[PDB]
C-alpha cells in the first residue's frame, strides 16, 4: 500500500497510465476523456466492455492529479446516465503467471549482472 524510491534503478520511464472502474452499459473510452479532460490534457483512453477502464496523460502532473482529485467522481454519459467511476495509477498489476515481481527474487544468481 506503500510505494517507494530504493529497490530498483528504473530504465524505462513509461507513458505512465491509470485505470479507471464504474463505466456506463452504454459509455465508451472518448466519452470517458472528455470527463478525465478535467485533470489535463488526455493523450489516451481506452475502455473494455468488462467494465473497468484506462486513461493516459502527457505529463504525471495529470496523472497524480487525476487519481488525487478525479477520485472516485461521478462518471456522466453521453446516453444520459450517470455512473460512480474510480480512478487509480496502474501498479503492481498482472493477471499472467505470478513471478517475483515485489518480493526480492535473490538475485545474484544470473548469467549478466
Amino acid at each position: 500500500m506503500a510505494p517507494r524510491g530504493r529497490y530498483g534503478p528504473p530504465s524505462r520511464r513509461s507513458e505512465n497510465r491509470v485505470v479507471v472502474s464504474g463505466l456506463p452499459p452504454s459509455g465508451s473510452w472518448q466519452d470517458l476523456k472528455d470527463h478525465m479532460r478535467e485533470a489535463g490534457d488526455v493523450c489516451y483512453a481506452d475502455v473494455y466492455r468488462d467494465g473497468t477502464g484506462v486513461v493516459e496523460f502527457v505529463r504525471k502532473e495529470d496523472m497524480t492529479y487525476a487519481v488525487r482529485k478525479l477520485d472516485n467522481t461521478k462518471f456522466r454519459s453521453h446516453e444520459g446516465e450517470t455512473a460512480y467511476i474510480r480512478v487509480k495509477v496502474d501498479g503492481p498489476r498482472s493477471p499472467s503467471y505470478g513471478r517475483s515481481r515485489s518480493r526480492s527474487r535473490s538475485r545474484s544468481r544470473s548469467l549478466e549482472h
